[PDB]
Protein backbone atom coordinates (compact mmCIF):
# COMPACT_ATOMS: atom_id res chain seq x y z
CA UNK A 1 0.00 0.00 0.00
CA UNK A 2 1.56 3.26 -1.18
CA UNK A 3 0.46 6.84 -0.52
CA UNK A 4 -0.04 8.77 -3.75
CA UNK A 5 -0.25 12.47 -4.47
CA UNK A 6 -1.80 13.74 -7.71
CA UNK A 7 -0.58 17.14 -8.89
CA UNK A 8 -2.42 18.80 -11.77
CA UNK A 9 -0.16 21.36 -13.44
CA UNK A 10 -1.79 24.18 -15.43
CA UNK A 11 -2.61 27.88 -15.12
CA UNK A 12 -6.03 26.99 -16.53
CA UNK A 13 -6.85 25.40 -13.19
CA UNK A 14 -7.05 28.84 -11.59
CA UNK A 15 -9.52 30.37 -14.04
CA UNK A 16 -12.82 29.38 -12.50
CA UNK A 17 -15.16 26.44 -12.85
CA UNK A 18 -14.07 23.20 -14.53
CA UNK A 19 -13.79 19.73 -13.04
CA UNK A 20 -10.29 18.28 -13.19
CA UNK A 21 -11.06 15.23 -15.33
CA UNK A 22 -7.44 14.12 -15.61
CA UNK A 23 -7.24 13.80 -11.82
CA UNK A 24 -10.28 11.51 -12.05
CA UNK A 25 -8.80 9.41 -14.86
CA UNK A 26 -5.67 8.84 -12.78
CA UNK A 27 -7.65 7.70 -9.73
CA UNK A 28 -9.48 5.16 -11.92
CA UNK A 29 -6.26 3.55 -13.14
CA UNK A 30 -5.03 3.15 -9.56
CA UNK A 31 -8.35 1.84 -8.22
CA UNK A 32 -7.97 -1.67 -6.84
CA UNK A 33 -4.19 -1.54 -6.67
CA UNK A 34 -1.91 -1.06 -3.61
CA UNK A 35 -2.53 2.67 -3.84
CA UNK A 36 -4.27 5.24 -1.67
CA UNK A 37 -4.59 8.82 -2.89
CA UNK A 38 -3.50 10.89 0.09
CA UNK A 39 -3.19 14.24 -1.67
CA UNK A 40 -4.48 16.24 -4.62
CA UNK A 41 -3.57 19.79 -5.59
CA UNK A 42 -3.73 22.13 -8.59
CA UNK A 43 -0.65 24.21 -9.31
CA UNK A 44 0.09 26.95 -11.89
CA UNK A 45 2.51 26.51 -14.80
CA UNK A 46 5.16 28.16 -12.65
CA UNK A 47 8.29 26.06 -12.01
CA UNK A 48 8.83 27.72 -8.58
CA UNK A 49 5.35 26.71 -7.43
CA UNK A 50 5.51 23.24 -8.95
CA UNK A 51 8.77 22.67 -7.08
CA UNK A 52 7.37 23.93 -3.76
CA UNK A 53 4.58 21.35 -3.84
CA UNK A 54 6.83 18.51 -5.02
CA UNK A 55 9.32 19.49 -2.31
CA UNK A 56 6.60 19.56 0.35
CA UNK A 57 5.02 16.26 -0.69
CA UNK A 58 8.31 14.38 -0.84
CA UNK A 59 10.33 16.00 1.94
CA UNK A 60 7.64 16.75 4.51
CA UNK A 61 4.51 14.72 3.75
CA UNK A 62 6.61 11.70 2.81
CA UNK A 63 4.41 10.53 -0.04
CA UNK A 64 5.53 7.34 -1.79
CA UNK A 65 4.38 8.28 -5.27
CA UNK A 66 3.77 11.63 -6.90
CA UNK A 67 1.92 11.67 -10.20
CA UNK A 68 1.99 15.10 -11.81
CA UNK A 69 -0.04 15.58 -14.97
CA UNK A 70 0.30 18.27 -17.62
CA UNK A 71 3.00 20.68 -18.78
CA UNK A 72 5.06 18.01 -20.55
CA UNK A 73 4.34 19.10 -24.11
CA UNK A 74 6.49 20.91 -26.67
CA UNK A 75 4.93 24.29 -25.86
CA UNK A 76 7.37 26.87 -24.40
CA UNK A 77 5.12 27.13 -21.34
CA UNK A 78 5.26 23.39 -20.56
CA UNK A 79 8.11 23.25 -18.05
CA UNK A 80 6.95 20.51 -15.70
CA UNK A 81 9.82 18.21 -16.77
CA UNK A 82 12.47 20.86 -16.16
CA UNK A 83 10.99 21.80 -12.80
CA UNK A 84 10.87 18.15 -11.79
CA UNK A 85 14.36 17.16 -12.95
CA UNK A 86 15.83 19.90 -10.79
CA UNK A 87 14.36 18.22 -7.69
CA UNK A 88 15.34 14.62 -8.46
CA UNK A 89 18.27 12.81 -6.86
CA UNK A 90 18.27 10.36 -9.77
CA UNK A 91 16.12 9.51 -12.78
CA UNK A 92 14.36 6.34 -13.94
CA UNK A 93 14.41 6.72 -17.75
CA UNK A 94 12.70 3.37 -18.20
CA UNK A 95 9.50 4.77 -16.71
CA UNK A 96 9.68 7.91 -18.86
CA UNK A 97 9.94 5.57 -21.87
CA UNK A 98 6.93 3.54 -20.71
CA UNK A 99 4.87 6.72 -20.39
CA UNK A 100 5.67 7.54 -24.03
CA UNK A 101 4.29 4.11 -24.98
CA UNK A 102 7.51 3.35 -26.87
CA UNK A 103 7.23 0.45 -29.30
CA UNK A 104 3.68 -0.44 -28.28
CA UNK A 105 2.10 0.82 -31.51
CA UNK A 106 -0.73 2.34 -29.46
CA UNK A 107 -0.83 6.15 -29.69
CA UNK A 108 1.97 7.78 -31.77
CA UNK A 109 1.45 11.28 -30.32
CA UNK A 110 2.37 9.93 -26.87
CA UNK A 111 6.00 10.04 -28.00
CA UNK A 112 6.03 13.84 -27.76
CA UNK A 113 5.80 13.90 -23.96
CA UNK A 114 8.94 15.22 -22.29
CA UNK A 115 7.80 13.99 -18.90
CA UNK A 116 10.54 12.56 -16.71
CA UNK A 117 10.53 9.98 -13.92
CA UNK A 118 12.79 9.86 -10.91
CA UNK A 119 13.34 9.63 -7.19
CA UNK A 120 13.72 12.33 -4.54
CA UNK A 121 14.45 10.96 -1.09
CA UNK A 122 12.06 8.02 -0.78
CA UNK A 123 9.47 9.34 -3.23
CA UNK A 124 8.97 8.22 -6.83
CA UNK A 125 7.84 11.03 -9.14
CA UNK A 126 6.35 10.57 -12.61
CA UNK A 127 5.33 13.33 -15.05
CA UNK A 128 2.17 12.17 -16.86
CA UNK A 129 0.71 14.03 -19.89
CA UNK A 130 -2.10 16.52 -19.26
CA UNK A 131 -5.10 15.07 -21.10
CA UNK A 132 -7.38 12.46 -19.49
CA UNK A 133 -6.64 10.00 -22.30
CA UNK A 134 -2.91 10.75 -22.26
CA UNK A 135 -2.48 10.46 -18.49
CA UNK A 136 -4.54 7.27 -18.54
CA UNK A 137 -2.54 5.48 -21.22
CA UNK A 138 0.81 6.55 -19.80
CA UNK A 139 -0.14 5.44 -16.29
CA UNK A 140 -1.57 2.11 -17.46
CA UNK A 141 1.74 1.48 -19.24
CA UNK A 142 3.70 1.77 -15.98
CA UNK A 143 1.08 0.21 -13.68
CA UNK A 144 2.37 -3.39 -14.04
CA UNK A 145 5.75 -2.53 -12.51
CA UNK A 146 4.69 0.40 -10.33
CA UNK A 147 4.19 -1.55 -7.08
CA UNK A 148 7.58 -3.28 -7.45
CA UNK A 149 9.21 0.06 -8.22
CA UNK A 150 7.66 1.71 -5.17
CA UNK A 151 8.66 -1.12 -2.83
CA UNK A 152 12.31 -0.58 -3.79
CA UNK A 153 12.19 3.21 -3.56
CA UNK A 154 10.23 3.35 -0.31
CA UNK A 155 11.30 0.11 1.32
CA UNK A 156 7.61 -0.49 2.06
CA UNK A 157 5.85 -3.83 1.36
CA UNK A 158 2.68 -4.44 -0.65
CA UNK A 159 0.18 -7.24 -1.26
CA UNK A 160 -0.65 -8.62 -4.70
CA UNK A 161 -4.43 -8.37 -4.92
CA UNK A 162 -7.50 -6.13 -4.68
CA UNK A 163 -7.48 -3.07 -2.42
CA UNK B 1 3.85 24.45 -44.50
CA UNK B 2 7.26 23.84 -42.94
CA UNK B 3 10.66 24.81 -44.34
CA UNK B 4 13.32 22.13 -43.93
CA UNK B 5 17.10 22.13 -43.94
CA UNK B 6 19.08 18.96 -44.65
CA UNK B 7 22.59 18.84 -43.20
CA UNK B 8 24.76 15.90 -44.20
CA UNK B 9 27.67 15.33 -41.81
CA UNK B 10 30.42 13.14 -43.23
CA UNK B 11 34.22 13.34 -43.34
CA UNK B 12 34.33 11.09 -46.41
CA UNK B 13 31.60 12.97 -48.23
CA UNK B 14 33.01 16.39 -47.40
CA UNK B 15 36.51 15.50 -48.63
CA UNK B 16 34.99 14.01 -51.77
CA UNK B 17 35.86 10.40 -50.97
CA UNK B 18 32.23 9.34 -51.45
CA UNK B 19 28.92 10.74 -52.68
CA UNK B 20 25.97 11.67 -50.50
CA UNK B 21 22.91 9.66 -51.53
CA UNK B 22 21.37 9.92 -48.07
CA UNK B 23 19.89 13.36 -48.68
CA UNK B 24 18.18 11.80 -51.72
CA UNK B 25 16.45 9.27 -49.49
CA UNK B 26 15.45 12.01 -47.04
CA UNK B 27 13.97 14.13 -49.83
CA UNK B 28 11.76 11.25 -50.97
CA UNK B 29 10.45 10.68 -47.45
CA UNK B 30 9.51 14.37 -47.23
CA UNK B 31 7.97 14.51 -50.70
CA UNK B 32 4.20 14.41 -50.46
CA UNK B 33 4.26 15.87 -46.96
CA UNK B 34 3.83 19.46 -45.65
CA UNK B 35 7.54 20.11 -46.17
CA UNK B 36 9.76 22.04 -48.55
CA UNK B 37 13.55 21.79 -48.57
CA UNK B 38 14.86 25.32 -48.09
CA UNK B 39 18.53 24.42 -47.74
CA UNK B 40 21.11 21.65 -48.08
CA UNK B 41 24.71 21.51 -46.88
CA UNK B 42 27.53 18.98 -46.54
CA UNK B 43 30.11 19.31 -43.76
CA UNK B 44 32.80 17.02 -42.28
CA UNK B 45 32.64 15.47 -38.81
CA UNK B 46 33.65 18.74 -37.15
CA UNK B 47 31.45 20.28 -34.40
CA UNK B 48 32.48 23.86 -35.31
CA UNK B 49 31.19 23.47 -38.88
CA UNK B 50 28.12 21.48 -37.87
CA UNK B 51 27.11 24.20 -35.41
CA UNK B 52 27.75 27.07 -37.83
CA UNK B 53 25.11 25.63 -40.15
CA UNK B 54 22.69 24.79 -37.34
CA UNK B 55 22.88 28.32 -35.90
CA UNK B 56 22.59 29.84 -39.38
CA UNK B 57 19.47 27.86 -40.31
CA UNK B 58 17.78 28.35 -36.94
CA UNK B 59 18.80 31.90 -36.00
CA UNK B 60 19.19 33.60 -39.39
CA UNK B 61 17.03 31.57 -41.78
CA UNK B 62 14.55 30.60 -39.09
CA UNK B 63 13.95 27.17 -40.62
CA UNK B 64 11.19 25.15 -38.98
CA UNK B 65 12.92 21.79 -39.18
CA UNK B 66 16.56 20.77 -39.46
CA UNK B 67 17.34 17.19 -40.37
CA UNK B 68 20.98 16.31 -39.99
CA UNK B 69 22.18 12.90 -41.11
CA UNK B 70 25.46 11.23 -40.23
CA UNK B 71 27.98 11.59 -37.43
CA UNK B 72 25.82 9.78 -34.88
CA UNK B 73 27.71 6.51 -34.75
CA UNK B 74 30.16 5.08 -32.22
CA UNK B 75 33.17 6.11 -34.30
CA UNK B 76 35.44 8.46 -32.28
CA UNK B 77 34.92 11.34 -34.73
CA UNK B 78 31.12 11.00 -35.00
CA UNK B 79 30.16 14.06 -32.96
CA UNK B 80 26.89 15.36 -34.41
CA UNK B 81 24.94 14.66 -31.20
CA UNK B 82 27.39 16.57 -29.00
CA UNK B 83 27.51 19.49 -31.43
CA UNK B 84 23.72 19.63 -31.64
CA UNK B 85 23.00 19.27 -27.92
CA UNK B 86 25.25 22.29 -27.28
CA UNK B 87 22.76 24.41 -29.24
CA UNK B 88 19.44 23.07 -27.94
CA UNK B 89 17.21 24.92 -25.50
CA UNK B 90 15.52 21.63 -24.61
CA UNK B 91 15.40 18.05 -25.89
CA UNK B 92 12.55 15.82 -27.06
CA UNK B 93 13.78 12.31 -26.13
CA UNK B 94 10.68 10.69 -27.56
CA UNK B 95 11.81 11.58 -31.06
CA UNK B 96 15.35 10.31 -30.47
CA UNK B 97 13.81 7.01 -29.30
CA UNK B 98 11.61 6.82 -32.41
CA UNK B 99 14.66 7.28 -34.65
CA UNK B 100 16.33 4.33 -32.89
CA UNK B 101 13.30 2.23 -33.85
CA UNK B 102 12.83 1.21 -30.23
CA UNK B 103 10.45 -1.70 -29.82
CA UNK B 104 11.16 -3.79 -32.92
CA UNK B 105 11.19 -7.50 -32.12
CA UNK B 106 14.49 -7.79 -34.01
CA UNK B 107 17.26 -5.75 -32.37
CA UNK B 108 18.01 -2.99 -34.91
CA UNK B 109 21.36 -1.48 -35.82
CA UNK B 110 19.47 1.80 -35.43
CA UNK B 111 19.98 1.38 -31.68
CA UNK B 112 23.60 2.39 -32.21
CA UNK B 113 22.67 5.91 -33.29
CA UNK B 114 23.36 8.53 -30.62
CA UNK B 115 21.31 11.14 -32.46
CA UNK B 116 19.35 13.59 -30.33
CA UNK B 117 16.19 15.58 -30.99
CA UNK B 118 15.42 19.02 -29.62
CA UNK B 119 14.39 22.63 -30.01
CA UNK B 120 16.41 25.81 -30.52
CA UNK B 121 14.25 28.94 -30.59
CA UNK B 122 11.40 27.84 -32.86
CA UNK B 123 13.36 25.25 -34.83
CA UNK B 124 13.06 21.49 -34.36
CA UNK B 125 16.33 19.62 -34.96
CA UNK B 126 16.64 15.85 -35.46
CA UNK B 127 19.88 13.85 -35.80
CA UNK B 128 19.27 11.05 -38.33
CA UNK B 129 21.72 8.16 -38.94
CA UNK B 130 24.09 8.64 -41.88
CA UNK B 131 23.32 5.65 -44.10
CA UNK B 132 20.60 6.05 -46.75
CA UNK B 133 18.75 3.06 -45.30
CA UNK B 134 19.22 4.24 -41.72
CA UNK B 135 18.13 7.83 -42.30
CA UNK B 136 15.03 6.65 -44.16
CA UNK B 137 13.74 4.22 -41.54
CA UNK B 138 14.50 6.71 -38.77
CA UNK B 139 12.73 9.56 -40.56
CA UNK B 140 9.72 7.40 -41.39
CA UNK B 141 9.51 6.50 -37.70
CA UNK B 142 8.94 10.13 -36.71
CA UNK B 143 6.97 11.30 -39.75
CA UNK B 144 3.55 10.39 -38.23
CA UNK B 145 3.99 12.97 -35.46
CA UNK B 146 6.40 15.35 -37.20
CA UNK B 147 3.74 17.79 -38.52
CA UNK B 148 2.06 18.12 -35.12
CA UNK B 149 5.37 18.49 -33.29
CA UNK B 150 6.35 21.27 -35.68
CA UNK B 151 3.04 23.08 -35.21
CA UNK B 152 3.69 23.03 -31.46
CA UNK B 153 7.27 24.30 -31.75
CA UNK B 154 6.79 26.84 -34.54
CA UNK B 155 3.14 27.76 -34.07
CA UNK B 156 2.50 27.22 -37.78
CA UNK B 157 -0.42 25.06 -38.99
CA UNK B 158 -0.65 22.51 -41.81
CA UNK B 159 -3.33 20.61 -43.74
CA UNK C 1 37.86 -11.36 -30.88
CA UNK C 2 37.00 -8.87 -28.14
CA UNK C 3 38.31 -9.10 -24.56
CA UNK C 4 35.52 -8.87 -21.97
CA UNK C 5 35.46 -8.02 -18.28
CA UNK C 6 32.53 -9.07 -16.09
CA UNK C 7 32.01 -6.97 -12.97
CA UNK C 8 29.38 -8.22 -10.55
CA UNK C 9 28.06 -5.56 -8.16
CA UNK C 10 26.42 -7.26 -5.19
CA UNK C 11 26.52 -6.58 -1.45
CA UNK C 12 25.33 -10.14 -0.76
CA UNK C 13 27.78 -11.74 -3.14
CA UNK C 14 30.66 -9.59 -1.89
CA UNK C 15 29.70 -10.40 1.72
CA UNK C 16 29.73 -14.05 0.73
CA UNK C 17 26.09 -14.58 1.70
CA UNK C 18 25.14 -16.14 -1.63
CA UNK C 19 27.33 -16.89 -4.64
CA UNK C 20 27.26 -15.10 -8.00
CA UNK C 21 25.52 -17.11 -10.68
CA UNK C 22 24.89 -14.10 -12.92
CA UNK C 23 28.35 -14.21 -14.46
CA UNK C 24 27.51 -17.75 -15.60
CA UNK C 25 24.45 -16.52 -17.49
CA UNK C 26 26.52 -13.77 -19.10
CA UNK C 27 29.23 -16.19 -20.22
CA UNK C 28 26.61 -18.47 -21.80
CA UNK C 29 25.08 -15.62 -23.80
CA UNK C 30 28.51 -14.69 -25.18
CA UNK C 31 29.43 -18.29 -25.97
CA UNK C 32 30.07 -18.91 -29.65
CA UNK C 33 30.56 -15.21 -30.30
CA UNK C 34 33.77 -13.18 -30.88
CA UNK C 35 34.18 -12.83 -27.11
CA UNK C 36 36.71 -13.97 -24.53
CA UNK C 37 36.18 -13.13 -20.86
CA UNK C 38 39.58 -11.95 -19.64
CA UNK C 39 38.59 -10.53 -16.27
CA UNK C 40 36.10 -11.09 -13.46
CA UNK C 41 35.58 -9.03 -10.31
CA UNK C 42 33.03 -8.89 -7.51
CA UNK C 43 32.36 -5.70 -5.54
CA UNK C 44 29.63 -4.40 -3.18
CA UNK C 45 27.28 -1.48 -3.89
CA UNK C 46 30.07 1.03 -3.25
CA UNK C 47 30.80 3.62 -5.96
CA UNK C 48 34.54 3.88 -5.15
CA UNK C 49 35.02 0.13 -5.54
CA UNK C 50 32.98 0.02 -8.74
CA UNK C 51 34.91 2.92 -10.25
CA UNK C 52 38.23 1.38 -9.24
CA UNK C 53 37.62 -1.72 -11.35
CA UNK C 54 36.13 0.18 -14.28
CA UNK C 55 39.16 2.47 -14.43
CA UNK C 56 41.59 -0.44 -14.10
CA UNK C 57 39.95 -2.40 -16.90
CA UNK C 58 39.47 0.50 -19.29
CA UNK C 59 42.65 2.50 -18.58
CA UNK C 60 45.24 -0.11 -17.57
CA UNK C 61 44.04 -3.50 -18.82
CA UNK C 62 42.81 -2.18 -22.15
CA UNK C 63 39.73 -4.44 -22.18
CA UNK C 64 37.34 -3.97 -25.11
CA UNK C 65 34.05 -4.59 -23.36
CA UNK C 66 33.04 -4.28 -19.73
CA UNK C 67 29.76 -5.85 -18.65
CA UNK C 68 28.75 -4.93 -15.13
CA UNK C 69 25.71 -6.56 -13.58
CA UNK C 70 23.81 -5.47 -10.50
CA UNK C 71 23.17 -2.22 -8.69
CA UNK C 72 21.04 -0.66 -11.43
CA UNK C 73 17.67 -0.84 -9.67
CA UNK C 74 15.62 1.67 -7.70
CA UNK C 75 16.87 0.65 -4.25
CA UNK C 76 18.77 3.41 -2.39
CA UNK C 77 22.02 1.38 -2.48
CA UNK C 78 21.87 0.84 -6.26
CA UNK C 79 24.46 3.26 -7.63
CA UNK C 80 26.16 1.40 -10.46
CA UNK C 81 24.67 3.77 -13.10
CA UNK C 82 25.93 6.92 -11.35
CA UNK C 83 29.36 5.41 -10.68
CA UNK C 84 29.65 4.34 -14.31
CA UNK C 85 28.19 7.40 -16.06
CA UNK C 86 30.71 9.68 -14.39
CA UNK C 87 33.57 7.77 -16.06
CA UNK C 88 32.16 7.78 -19.60
CA UNK C 89 33.45 9.98 -22.41
CA UNK C 90 30.09 9.55 -24.16
CA UNK C 91 26.90 7.55 -23.73
CA UNK C 92 25.15 5.16 -26.11
CA UNK C 93 21.50 5.53 -24.95
CA UNK C 94 20.26 3.07 -27.56
CA UNK C 95 22.01 0.21 -25.77
CA UNK C 96 20.58 1.26 -22.41
CA UNK C 97 17.14 1.17 -24.04
CA UNK C 98 17.75 -2.30 -25.50
CA UNK C 99 18.71 -3.59 -22.04
CA UNK C 100 15.38 -2.33 -20.68
CA UNK C 101 13.65 -4.55 -23.27
CA UNK C 102 11.56 -1.57 -24.40
CA UNK C 103 8.59 -2.45 -26.58
CA UNK C 104 7.41 -5.74 -25.09
CA UNK C 105 3.60 -5.91 -25.11
CA UNK C 106 3.78 -6.81 -21.41
CA UNK C 107 5.56 -4.09 -19.41
CA UNK C 108 8.93 -5.59 -18.42
CA UNK C 109 10.51 -5.37 -15.00
CA UNK C 110 13.62 -4.54 -17.02
CA UNK C 111 12.17 -1.05 -17.43
CA UNK C 112 13.20 -0.54 -13.79
CA UNK C 113 16.89 -0.83 -14.64
CA UNK C 114 18.72 2.50 -14.66
CA UNK C 115 21.80 0.95 -16.23
CA UNK C 116 23.70 3.10 -18.72
CA UNK C 117 25.93 2.26 -21.68
CA UNK C 118 28.85 4.27 -22.95
CA UNK C 119 32.46 4.51 -23.97
CA UNK C 120 35.58 5.31 -21.96
CA UNK C 121 38.69 5.55 -24.12
CA UNK C 122 38.41 2.53 -26.43
CA UNK C 123 36.26 0.49 -24.01
CA UNK C 124 32.51 -0.07 -24.32
CA UNK C 125 30.76 -0.36 -20.94
CA UNK C 126 27.25 -1.69 -20.32
CA UNK C 127 25.36 -1.83 -17.00
CA UNK C 128 23.28 -5.04 -17.02
CA UNK C 129 20.59 -5.81 -14.40
CA UNK C 130 21.77 -8.04 -11.51
CA UNK C 131 19.85 -11.32 -11.64
CA UNK C 132 20.81 -14.21 -13.95
CA UNK C 133 17.45 -13.71 -15.68
CA UNK C 134 17.92 -9.95 -15.80
CA UNK C 135 21.47 -9.91 -17.12
CA UNK C 136 20.76 -12.74 -19.55
CA UNK C 137 17.74 -11.13 -21.15
CA UNK C 138 19.26 -7.64 -21.34
CA UNK C 139 22.49 -8.99 -22.84
CA UNK C 140 20.58 -11.09 -25.40
CA UNK C 141 18.84 -7.88 -26.46
CA UNK C 142 22.12 -6.13 -27.30
CA UNK C 143 24.09 -9.14 -28.56
CA UNK C 144 23.03 -8.77 -32.25
CA UNK C 145 24.70 -5.35 -32.53
CA UNK C 146 27.47 -5.84 -29.97
CA UNK C 147 30.26 -6.99 -32.30
CA UNK C 148 29.57 -4.12 -34.68
CA UNK C 149 29.51 -1.59 -31.84
CA UNK C 150 32.83 -2.89 -30.51
CA UNK C 151 34.51 -2.74 -33.91
CA UNK C 152 33.64 0.97 -34.08
CA UNK C 153 34.63 1.70 -30.48
CA UNK C 154 37.85 -0.33 -30.44
CA UNK C 155 38.90 0.08 -34.06
CA UNK C 156 39.40 -3.67 -34.24
CA UNK C 157 37.98 -5.29 -37.43
CA UNK C 158 35.23 -7.91 -37.45
CA UNK C 159 33.57 -10.06 -40.13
Amino acid sequence: MFRVGILTVSDKGFRGERQDTTHLAIREVLAGGPFEVAAYELVPDEPPMIKKVLRLWADREGLDLILTNGGTGLAPRDRTPEATRELLDREVPGLAELMRLVGLRKTPMAALSRGVAGVRGRTLILNLPGSPKGARESLEAVLPVLPHALSLVTGKPWKEGHH
